[PDB]
């Protein structure tokens, strides 16, 4: 949730999320969930977004329904924020264990230091049992396992509770005698050393004194008891390693790209070389977590959220093989009601008419290539 | 018209603007000049300039006496900001369209965000014909054609003639009484609930009603004739194409560079070491827009402006055929009067005794390789 | 002297000196000392320090007991900043020359711009003489040999001279009178006129217009006396050439590093595979100024310091030649005072517990190969 609302060519020059896998579309409390996949940082950065030099790989949900056992960039454990260079990919693992119970929409996103959430395609998971059946394990350096869920909850308690109770108490010394209209009287007529007196004067040494000294005892206490302690581990890691990817031996080059204002969907003409690779042809179009794709040539088979996956919507003139070395010109029509309803059609209100999105190439032996395009996207009102 | 004042370090290292070509000399008004080059980036980027990461192409000129029909930085037509690779080659192309009558010296420019302006070499076109037969006619999506001399300007005028008259008349409703003196006089004697009537409250409220009425319906009545309309474009444009260029096969080395301060002309040891490419000679040294040429080995024949082309400004010690493989130490002597006109001789007042400038090497045949040359700049006294 | 209180994860994680050479160890005065060396970039550039786009070579000693004659990076003389790319390699040398007696401890170090000091490793050098001995002779332009010792002083001291003496004199003539408590009172009482007269005014009128005409006369004189003059020169050099180096052969992951907390050791799991270059052997373990060294391997013959130098403080659970192709797990123990005393051992107190560092592998012929290391570390306290 939240991504109907941002900008539909933000949503189409940021990032690009391609294969992705749920291991489990139903689990219960305790059980795991691991989402893999691809994402791709388009070359034409929106210029408002600040580079992706400190980014966040993060799990969009409405709270600690799951909690994220781990999440990996490249085979590489990313607890940290992280930095990306322009026009890679990378494999993303996350690996999310159940909290609490009910149907979640779980995205994956990458959040951008001085840009903002990128949410990728959100999918249903169903989590059955009782959030009283959660435990969170963790076993520490100094050989003591704790669970997270209520570790160190009383010692916070008590603590607060301690230094509430002296608040009060310091309070309720001064409030058993008239507060607020016969003392400012009497310091209205002059008779303000009257109101403290030599025990007040004790009781306020005190307890400042007491306070004092009950404080460096407990640093004292907590120190003893926890010997060994480090700091908050925090900072940017870099040196991630990307993809190394077969460049495409197909070339995509974008005559025109428009779209009816009214509309519930695109049209390009695209001019296609093979560079080998055997006969190939278009199944897929991607855009803005959209996949529009051509039965006959491609069908999904990984669960790919079904509001975004439009099984027939692209279509192409001449999807036929394409043999090595062939320039098709072609037009090609992406349409689905997720053009309206994921508001790719608020593209009218974008302060940047361009758009950008992936598509996916296949031979007679299923082989794959991606190949990327970007074009300024034409409104027609005619 | 700008760049003298400029520092010659800066002009010596900030871009270098290769082969330029200008389709005519003399236009007509309505008639289209066609600004064809090469623009490459030197490496060592002043530290005081920012990055070309936000670079507008921009024409010169001292006003719209020409309109700039179309900009393309390598192909690519460029309306907005684009982001520039410090060491690339670039081609441009700028067509204008000939507004007003006269001699006017044109340039090519790169605006730099955080740099300032970087001026190229100024051409002088002379246009001839009349204002009034200007015409620019522009095309709509929604089907009309017109003409953006005038287009918008009655509307204008009359909505802001509309408001002036309102707040005059509303200044005047109070203006047909005496205003400074008696007013200042009641209200220093107490009677200022008689400056106002209740016809002047009635006035009042019926003048804050009509203007919030008339602004509703003045949105309304333009929202129905104009139902299509879009925001401002903006952005800054990445992934700009360079040029792939066959990289020199000559290597030259500076041993020394010096200027006699008094001076008119520039001194240079140079060891060339020829990689292949046949016998090869020097013929040009580019530096501020300055081209000094050898007539023995180069001639141009694309109309450089003459108060920057030095045709015999290039004197090389030895300038015989360059056998592959020869390493000859020469030493080159750039000498011109736009040394001074064009205060290149004001690097004695820079922060920054240090230049950069080019060099074109011509075989037998005619082939050109341009080597990149940068070094210390020594002044002499003696 | 200030590297121990630095963070140690920063030293590991920044900058890496390696074969270091210096051509004394003892010096008279006036006699010039060579430090040469490489200096490696990391790539996992620590967030809190600003790129190296601004960088310094400098000299970390108590002051100007040595003069820096020349500093070169990549062969190229760098009085200025200059930009440094992460993941190079470069050469460094720096010429100084001996002013002062005694028993320098000195270190080549890279101030970064946004980053602070990154000490190398400093070396003990003995200076004889008396500093009565130093000369600086420079040559100007101009053709006059100065001494820098000297040069300038006596002006300097005769012009704030007699600017003070200008001052104390217009002080002490109004000193003559009664300065606070009479004047006090006059002013008081009324009387302040009486306390300027005309020949004050004349005399207050003499200084204004003796100040102004001193000054233009003196600032022509100076113009006259010294008709050429420059700017500072600064800037920030570009186009640093870095080293080209053999990729290595060896191929090392790090499964596992750990340090005892109480501790004076560390322990990590290698996984080493040799892609050629003849069985090889591991002879040494750089990490941040301190080198571990396996003594059947390798001996150090470059007088490095010896309270960074551990001859035997490598021990490799398995350093037989490791035939190319063989992949070997084996367990490195890099043990050394050194670790506690330049307090690496206070990574316990980094927020970032992650170290770097520089293994290297020499084969039979003795040829040798860096391998780049880099992982987290974690503390054992059981
Ligand atoms: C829950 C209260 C709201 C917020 C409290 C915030 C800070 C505390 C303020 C007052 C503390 C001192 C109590 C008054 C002097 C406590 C005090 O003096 O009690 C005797 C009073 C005074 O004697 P008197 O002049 O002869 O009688 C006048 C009132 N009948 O008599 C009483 O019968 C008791 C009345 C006082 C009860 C108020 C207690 C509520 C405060 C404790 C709340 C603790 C929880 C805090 C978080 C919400
Ligand atoms: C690092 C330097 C210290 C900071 C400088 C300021 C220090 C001030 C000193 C007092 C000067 C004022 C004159 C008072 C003369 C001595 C003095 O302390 O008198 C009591 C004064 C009231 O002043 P007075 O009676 O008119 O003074 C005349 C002689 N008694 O109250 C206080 O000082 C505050 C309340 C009583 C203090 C008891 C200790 C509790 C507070 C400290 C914590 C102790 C427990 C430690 C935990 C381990
Ligand atoms: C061109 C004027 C300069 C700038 C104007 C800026 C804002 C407007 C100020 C005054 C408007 C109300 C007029 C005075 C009450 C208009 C008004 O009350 O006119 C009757 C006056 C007053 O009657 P009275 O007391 O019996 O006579 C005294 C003056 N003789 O009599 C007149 O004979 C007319 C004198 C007033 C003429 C001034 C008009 C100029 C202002 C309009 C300019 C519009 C263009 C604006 C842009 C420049
Ligand atoms: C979103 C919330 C609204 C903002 C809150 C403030 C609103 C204020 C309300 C009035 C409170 C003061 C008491 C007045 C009582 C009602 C009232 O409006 O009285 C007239 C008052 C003068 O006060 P009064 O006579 O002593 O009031 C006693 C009873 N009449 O003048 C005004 O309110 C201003 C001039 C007359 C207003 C006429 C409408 C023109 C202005 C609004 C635009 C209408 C056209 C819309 C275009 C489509
Ligand atoms: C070294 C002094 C410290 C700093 C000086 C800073 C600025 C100068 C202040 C005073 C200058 C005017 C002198 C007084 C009027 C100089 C002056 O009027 O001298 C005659 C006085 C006054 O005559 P009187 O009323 O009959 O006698 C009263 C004092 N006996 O008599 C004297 O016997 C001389 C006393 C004055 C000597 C002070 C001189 C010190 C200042 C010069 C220092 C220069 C070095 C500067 C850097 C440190
Ligand atoms: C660029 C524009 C200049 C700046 C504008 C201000 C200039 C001010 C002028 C004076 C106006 C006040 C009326 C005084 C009338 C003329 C005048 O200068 O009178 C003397 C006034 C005192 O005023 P007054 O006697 O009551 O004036 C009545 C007629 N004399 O003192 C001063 O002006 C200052 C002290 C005397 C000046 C002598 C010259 C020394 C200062 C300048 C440097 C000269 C040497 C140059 C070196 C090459
Ligand atoms: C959450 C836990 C709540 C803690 C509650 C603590 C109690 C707080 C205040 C008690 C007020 C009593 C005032 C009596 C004066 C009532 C009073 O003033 O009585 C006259 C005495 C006469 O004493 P004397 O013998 O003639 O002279 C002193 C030596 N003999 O004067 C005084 O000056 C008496 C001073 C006594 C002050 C006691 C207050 C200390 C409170 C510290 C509390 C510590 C916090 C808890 C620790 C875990
Ligand atoms: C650029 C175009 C210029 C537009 C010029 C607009 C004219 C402006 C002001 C007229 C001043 C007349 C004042 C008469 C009070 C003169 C006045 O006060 O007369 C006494 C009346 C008595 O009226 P009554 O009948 O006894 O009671 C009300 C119901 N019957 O009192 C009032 O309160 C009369 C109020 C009348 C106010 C009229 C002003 C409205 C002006 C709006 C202009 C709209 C803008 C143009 C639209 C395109
Ligand atoms: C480090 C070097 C130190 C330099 C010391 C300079 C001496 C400073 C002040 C002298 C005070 C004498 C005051 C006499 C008034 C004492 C005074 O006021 O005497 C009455 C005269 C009467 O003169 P008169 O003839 O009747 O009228 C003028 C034409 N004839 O009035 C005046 O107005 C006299 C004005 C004389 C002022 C002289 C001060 C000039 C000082 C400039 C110094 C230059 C700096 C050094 C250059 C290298
Ligand atoms: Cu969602
Ligand atoms: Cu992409
Ligand atoms: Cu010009
Ligand atoms: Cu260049
Ligand atoms: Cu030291
Ligand atoms: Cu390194």
């Amino acid at each position: 949730h939240g991504e109907k609302s941002q900008a539909a060519f933000m949503r189409m020059r940021t990032i690009h999320w391609y294969d992705l896998s749920w291991s489990k579309e139903k689990v219960k409390i305790n059980e795991t969930v691991e989402i893999k996949g691809k994402f791709h940082v388009f070359e034409g950065w929106p210029e408002t977004v600040d580079e992706p030099d400190v980014a966040f790989l993060n799990v969009g949900m409405p709270g600690p329904v799951f909690i994220r056992k781990e999440s990996y960039i490249g085979g590489q454990l990313v607890p940290r924020s992280v930095r990306l260079e322009i026009g890679k990919t990378y494999d993303f693992r996350v690996v999310l264990k159940a909290r609490r119970p009910g149907d979640w929409h779980v995205h994956t996103m990458m959040n951008v230091q001085g840009g903002g959430p990128i949410i990728g395609p959100g999918k249903w998971i169903t989590v059955e049992g009782s959030m009283s059946e959660f435990r969170n394990p963790v076993t520490t350096l100094t050989g003591q396992t704790v669970d997270l869920e209520n570790y160190n909850e009383g010692n916070t308690y008590f603590w607060h509770a301690f230094w509430f109770a002296i608040g009060v108490a310091w309070i309720g010394y001064w409030s058993r005698r008239p507060i607020f209209i016969p003392r400012l009287l009497m310091v209205d007529a002059g008779r303000a050393d009257e109101l403290v007196s030599a025990t007040d004067r004790k009781v306020a040494m005190g307890f400042l004194a007491a306070t004092i000294l009950i404080v460096v005892m407990a640093m004292s206490s907590a120190n003893s008891k926890y010997p060994i302690t480090i700091p908050l581990q925090a900072g940017t890691m870099r040196g991630m390693k990307p993809l190394e990817l077969p460049a495409p031996t197909v070339s995509v080059k974008v005559e025109d790209a428009t779209y009816r204002v009214p509309g519930r969907a695109m049209r390009m003409k695209l001019t296609i070389t093979n560079h080998g690779n055997s006969p190939i042809r278009l199944g897929e179009f991607y855009t803005a977590s959209v996949r529009f794709l051509d039965s006959d040539v491609y069908k999904d088979t990984t669960g790919y959220p079904e509001d975004l996956l439009a099984e027939d919507g692209l279509s192409v003139s001449d999807n036929s093989p394409l043999a090595p070395g062939e320039t098709r010109t072609v037009d090609v029509t992406a349409s689905d009601a997720a053009w309206e309803v994921y508001r790719l059609s608020d593209i009218i209100y974008d302060p940047d008419s361009r758009f950008a999105g992936l598509l996916f190439f296949f031979d007679a032996t299923g082989n794959r290539q991606v190949v990327q395009i970007d074009a300024p996207l034409i409104p027609s009102f005619m």
